[PDB]
């Protein structure tokens, strides 16, 4: 059956019924193939690769893309000469053909590992991990001291907020009021209505727990603190609104190295965790991409079941698992 390559780092977007797939990276490392784009029908469970032009993005591991309307919109990533700030569009409404977007405007720094939330017609992309900025802009940078000794090009972690405006392709960055989360890339941003929700992340010699939303009307940031018992510490896990009320979170890396197989959901309402059984205990993911279906359900795709970080030994994989949230 036609079915995609195992990786991780890939994006997946969806329009509630049909989930769009590309990149990525797996080992036996390389990137995937740059011209496909996989399909996968959320409501019979079939993949369709298709094979685009135009354009075409490089291979990238860390991108982060979006659907909006049934139009792809593609921002950052890794490819095998760095990172980049790059900006692509594919529509898929209609053979598919990228455009690489000249943007207005000053771009974000070039990075990967971030995140966004999408208001009306605003991509609004947060933090990630890349070169130091061409210049001070909005905004924190911090150095990952690890990257002077084992490359060319030193990269760090920001905490940047930038707009992209698909009314004009034209990129700002919006002023801000109370305390951002610290510079992070690896976390996960999910939207519900105005509120731009952001979980976790590595920043520094942590892989973090802490849960904050800045406000996409008024641009002020928000602590959450849940009480009780929240999850554990992490990067590289998903973040995935299910309601108007509920936000799904699964899996990930621990500060420890430990790849994780909880499920958890946030209910905003309750300012409250409440775990999530399922049936998976034994398949944690890192890196894997999740989407939201029409139908209630999470499908999450690809992502790695170790550590990673032993590149000869990572375990990347092509399941899909699928949660059923609502
Ligand atoms: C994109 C290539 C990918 C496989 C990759 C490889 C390596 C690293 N990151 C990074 C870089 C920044 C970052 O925030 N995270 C997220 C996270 O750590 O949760 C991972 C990669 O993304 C960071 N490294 C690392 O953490 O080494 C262990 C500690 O060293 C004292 C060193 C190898």
């Amino acid at each position: 059956l036609a079915c995609p390559a195992e990786r991780s780092g890939h994006v997946a977007v969806s329009d509630g019924r049909h989930m769009f797939v590309w990149g990525g990276y797996k080992s036996n490392d390389f990137y995937l193939p740059r011209e496909e784009l996989w399909i996968y029908n959320m409501e019979t469970g079939r993949w369709k690769k298709i094979n685009t032009e135009g354009d075409v993005p490089p291979s990238m591991s860390g991108s982060c893309a979006v659907c909006v309307d049934r139009v792809l919109y593609l921002f950052g990533g890794h490819h095998s000469r760095g990172n980049t700030n790059k900006f692509y569009m594919l529509d898929s409404r209609s053979v598919l053909q990228w455009e690489r977007i000249d943007c207005q405007g000053i771009p974000p720094s070039s990075k990967d590992k971030l995140g966004v939330w999408v208001y009306k017609n605003k991509l609004i992309f947060f933090g990630g991990y890349g070169y130091l900025p061409e210049d001070k802009v909005l905004g924190t940078f911090e150095f990952d001291e690890t990257s002077f000794w084992n490359s060319s090009h030193p990269r760090g972690w920001n905490d940047h907020v930038h707009i992209l405006d698909t009314e004009t392709f034209t990129w700002s960055q919006p002023i801000t009021t109370g305390k951002a989360p610290s510079p992070r890339a690896a976390h996960a941003c999910a939207t519900v209505g105005n509120r731009g929700f952001v979980f976790g992340g590595r920043y520094r010699d942590a892989r973090m727990n802490d849960l904050h939303y800045l406000n996409l009307d008024t641009w002020e940031w928000n602590e959450l603190i849940p009480q009780g018992i929240c999850p554990v510490g992490r990067s590289w896990h998903s973040l995935t609104p299910v309601s108007s009320d509920h936000l799904f979170l699964f899996g990930g890396f621990t500060t420890d190295k430990q790849p994780l197989s909880d499920a958890w959901t946030y209910c905003i309402s309750k300012n409250e965790w409440i775990q999530f059984n399922h049936p998976y205990t034994e398949k944690p993911r890192l890196w894997h991409t999740a989407c939201a279906s029409d139908e209630g359900e999470v499908i999450v795709f690809g992502g790695c079941a170790n550590n990673l970080l032993v590149h000869h030994r990572a375990a990347h994989s092509n399941e899909i698992l699928i949660f059923s949230v609502q």
